[PDB]
C-alpha cells in the first residue's frame, strides 16, 4: 500500500496545497481515495465533409448519421480471489506459456532512439505542461533528465511521477515520461512480434485484416466441435492480481538493468497504481488500486492476448477432463496439467485465433461448451449469456465474429479464391464519416478521406457501394495528395502508389493461400460478394437513392473538385463496367 503510492500521493498533494482537502461526499467503493483538489476542463467526434458529400444516400440513414452525434460504474467493482486449483493451472499454464513464447524470442530493452522515431511518425501513445507536444519533449535533454530522476527512482525500487489519468472503455494516459519508460521495459512484446502467429501459435499480431478470413478457415479445417467466439464483460476490469502476478513472470526470462526496469514497471505502476480522476460535482480525486488493466495501449493488447491464451488453454484442458475440480489440484492432477501443456500444448494453441480479449477457438469436441468454473473462477465471465448456461458455438468459419469482422469465401471468375474481410455496411461509412481533434485543413480532411477510400479498395472492394464510393473520393481528391491519419493491422492502403498495384501486392503475390501468382491486370477481374449478399451485409443496391447517386456520381466528384479548387485530378471511374462507355 502507502509505502509504493505515498511518494506519488504526496509530490501532488504539494503541488495543490491550497486546495488539498479529504472530501467525505466521495463515490468510491472499489478505489482507495486518498483526496481532492480544484481544475476545470473537459473532444466530440467531427464530420468528414468530403466523404459525407460522396456518400449522400446514406444522409438519411439513421445507423450512419446517429454515430456523429454526442461505463463507469463497472470501473468501481471488484473480483472475488480465484479458488486455490484455479490459481495453480494460471501459474502453471502461464510459466510454460513464457517459455513458449522465449524459445525464439530474446527479451531486451527498447530505446531512446526507437521511442524518438515513434513519436516523429504519428504513434497513439496517450501522453497529456513544460513542451506543447511529444514532438518537442523528444528533442529537449531537459525530459531525458527528469526520464533519467525516475529511472533511477526505478532502479532504487521506488516511483515519484507514474501516475495515470482517466477518460465499455476507459484510456488511461499517463505523461510522456512514464509512457517512455514503460516502452524501454516491455515495448519488445510488440516490436519484436512475440505474439505474431509463427512465435505465439494463436496470436494474431502483425496480420492484416486481409490475413484473419484465412486463419479462421485454417482453424476451421482442425478436427474438433463448433468453433466458439465468447465475449468477456469488460476484460481489463475482470484482470485479477493474480493474472498480474502471472504476467510478471516474463521478467524472469530477462538479465540485468532490463530485469529490474521491468520488474519495477509491474511492481510499482501495474500491481500499485495511482489515477487521477474528473468528478463535476469541479475537483481532481486521486484515487488507487492493486488490480484490473492499465498500461499503455500496446503493452495492454501483449498481455491480454497473453492472459487470454492462459484462460482459452485452461478452459480446454477443463473440457478434456484434465482436472476434475478447481478447488484444488492434487499432485498428480499438477503432472497431468504439466504433462498436457508439454504433450499438446502447442496443438490446442493452433486450435485458436487471439487477439487481446478477442478469441476464437476450435476445441477438440463441444464439451468445451460447458467447461465453465475455471472460466468464471478466473473472472472472465462471458457477455449476454447467464453464468452457468453453456457456449453457443457457429458450425460455419464464416459466420462466426472476430475483430468486429465476419468473412466470406469469394471465388474469381478465374477460379482463384478470395477470404475477404466483411461487417454491416452502416458501420464502415458511418465511421469514415468522422474525423477526431480541430484544425482540420480543407487538404487535411481530403487526405484522410482517401485514406479511407484507399482502404475500402483494399479490403471492401468486393462491397458494390464501396468499391464505388472509394472511387469517387478517389476522383475527387487531387491525385498526388497523401493519405494521412492522427491515430495509426497492417496499413498497405496508406501509400500514393497506384490501388491495383497494392491490390496485386497483397491479395496474389504475398498471399500464401495463393499458388498461382498471376497478376491481375484490371478491377473488373476483381469479384463482387453476390448481390443477395451484398443487401443482407448493408448495401443500398435495389434503392432508387442509391441509383440516382451512382447515375450522377460525377456531378457528387465535380462539386468536390470545385470545394478544394484548381488541381490535379484522376478520374477513377472508368475503372468499374457501368462509366466504362
Ligand atoms: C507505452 S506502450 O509501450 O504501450 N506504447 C508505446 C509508446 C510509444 C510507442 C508505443
Ligand atoms: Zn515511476
Ligand atoms: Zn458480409
Amino acid at each position: 500500500n502507502l509505502d509504493i503510492i505515498g511518494k506519488r500521493i504526496e509530490k501532488i498533494k504539494q503541488e495543490h496545497e491550497t486546495s488539498w482537502h479529504y472530501d467525505q461526499d466521495h463515490p468510491y467503493k472499489t478505489w482507495a481515495y486518498h483526496g481532492s483538489y480544484e481544475t476545470k476542463q473537459t473532444a466530440s467526434s467531427m464530420v468528414n465533409g468530403v466523404v459525407r458529400l460522396l456518400t449522400k444516400p446514406w444522409d438519411i440513414i439513421p445507423m450512419v448519421t446517429q454515430m456523429a452525434m454526442t461505463f463507469k460504474e463497472k470501473v468501481d467493482t471488484r473480483t472475488q480471489e480465484p479458488k486455490e486449483g484455479t490459481k495453480k493451472l494460471m501459474k502453471i499454464t502461464a510459466e510454460w506459456l513464457w517459455k513458449e513464447l522465449g524459445k525464439k524470442k530474446t527479451p531486451r530493452m527498447c530505446t531512446r532512439e526507437e521511442f524518438t522515431r515513434k513519436v516523429r511518425s504519428n504513434a497513439a501513445l496517450g501522453a497529456i505542461n513544460k513542451w506543447k507536444s511529444a514532438r518537442e519533449a523528444v528533442e529537449d535533454s531537459g525530459f531525458w533528465e527528469l526520464v533519467d530522476k525516475e529511472r533511477n527512482l526505478h532502479l532504487e525500487g521506488k516511483c515519484e511521477t507514474c501516475v495515470y489519468n482517466m477518460m465499455s472503455r476507459a484510456i488511461w494516459y499517463m505523461w510522456l515520461g512514464a509512457r517512455f519508460l514503460e516502452f524501454e521495459a516491455l515495448g519488445f512484446l510488440n516490436e519484436d512480434h512475440w505474439f505474431s502467429r509463427e512465435n505465439s501459435l494463436s496470436g494474431v499480431e502483425g496480420e492484416g485484416l486481409h490475413k484473419l478470413g484465412y486463419i479462421l478457415r485454417d482453424v476451421s479445417k482442425k478436427e474438433g466441435g463448433a468453433m466458439y467466439a465468447d465475449d468477456t464483460a469488460g476484460w481489463d476490469t475482470r484482470i485479477t492480481l493474480e493474472d498480474l502476478k502471472n504476467e510478471e513472470m516474463v521478467t524472469n526470462h530477462m538479465e540485468g538493468e532490463h530485469k529490474k526496469l521491468a520488474e519495477a514497471i509491474f511492481k510499482l505502476t501495474y500491481q500499485n497504481k495511482v489515477v487521477r480522476v474528473q468528478r463535476p460535482t469541479t475537483v481532481m480525486d486521486i484515487i488507487s488500486r492493486r488490480d484490473q488493466r492499465g498500461s499503455g495501449q500496446v503493452v495492454t493488447y501483449g498481455l491480454n492476448t497473453f492472459t487470454n491464451m492462459e484462460a482459452q488453454l485452461i478452459r480446454q484442458m477443463e473440457g478434456e477432463g484434465v482436472f476434475k475440480s478447481i478447488q484444488h489440484l492434487t499432485v498428480t492432477e499438477e503432472i497431468a496439467v504439466k504433462n498436457w501443456l508439454v504433450r499438446v500444448g502447442r496443438e490446442r494453441l493452433s486450435r485458436m485465433a487471439i487477439s487481446g480479449d478477442d478469441c476464437v477457438v476450435k476445441p477438440l469436441d463441444d464439451r468445451f461448451a460447458s467447461a465453465l468454473t475455471a472460466l468464471n473462477d478466473m473472472g472472465k465471465v462471458r457477455k449476454d449469456i447467464q453464468q452457468w448456461e453453456p457456449s453457443r458455438g457457429w458450425n460455419d468459419w464464416t459466420q462466426v465474429p472476430f475483430c468486429s469482422h465476419h468473412f466470406h469465401e469469394l471465388i474469381m471468375k478465374d477460379g482463384r479464391v478470395l477470404v475477404v474481410p466483411c461487417r454491416n455496411q452502416d458501420e464502415l461509412i458511418g465511421r469514415a464519416r468522422i474525423s477526431q481533434g480541430a484544425g482540420w485543413s480543407l487538404r487535411e480532411t481530403a487526405c484522410l478521406g482517401k485514406s479511407y477510400a484507399q482502404m475500402w479498395s483494399l479490403m471492401y472492394f468486393h462491397r458494390r457501394d464501396l468499391r464505388l464510393a472509394a472511387n469517387a473520393i478517389c476522383s475527387a481528391v487531387p491525385s498526388h495528395w497523401v493519405p494521412t491519419s492522427r491515430t495509426t493491422a497492417t496499413h498497405e492502403w496508406m501509400t500514393t502508389e497506384d490501388m491495383l498495384t497494392v491490390w496485386n501486392r497483397v491479395w496474389i503475390q504475398e498471399n500464401p493461400w495463393m499458388e498461382d501468382k498471376t497478376p491481375v491486370e484490371s478491377w473488373e477481374e476483381i469479384p463482387y460478394l453476390g448481390k443477395r449478399e451484398d443487401q443482407w451485409c448493408g448495401s443500398l443496391i435495389g434503392l432508387t437513392s442509391r441509383a440516382t447517386w451512382a447515375k450522377n456520381i460525377q456531378t457528387a466528384i465535380n462539386q468536390v473538385r470545385s470545394l478544394i479548387g484548381n488541381e490535379e485530378y484522376t478520374d477513377y471511374m472508368p475503372s468499374m463496367k457501368r462509366f466504362r462507355r
